[PDB]
DNA sequence: CACCCTTTGAAGCTC
DNA sequence: GAGCTTCAAAGGGTG
């Protein structure tokens, strides 16, 4: 199937906190909410931060276990995308 | 109903 | 190895 890229730190931070943000705040609009995740990152102690790099790597390994050598490109260049040359 | 806007990181692609 | 480009999430807002 479209085996998604192995999500990084902030994508998990989103998955966890974003639900809470959306429950707490008036906002839903992902681009604003994601800048909220950006802000919320500043609350993470160095250890809480580190946890994400661990988690990210856990997911990375899960990806490798579920799909031995699944190379990222499940949809590379399918979305047009804005900014592009970030 | 796909892309915009946004965030970081990885990992695609390109050189 | 050094670098540039796209998807991942994601939801109203835009198109």
């Amino acid at each position: 199937m479209h085996i998604k890229k192995p999500l990084n730190a902030f994508m998990l931070y989103m998955k966890e906190m974003r639900a809470n943000v959306v429950a707490e705040s008036t906002l839903k609009e992902s681009a604003a909410i994601n800048q909220i995740l950006g802000r919320r990152w500043h609350a993470l102690s160095r250890e809480e931060q580190a946890k994400y790099y661990e988690l990210a790597r856990k997911e990375r390994q899960l990806h490798m276990q579920l799909y031995p050598g699944w190379s990222a490109r499940d949809n590379y260049g399918k979305k047009k995308k804005r900014k592009r040359e970030k």
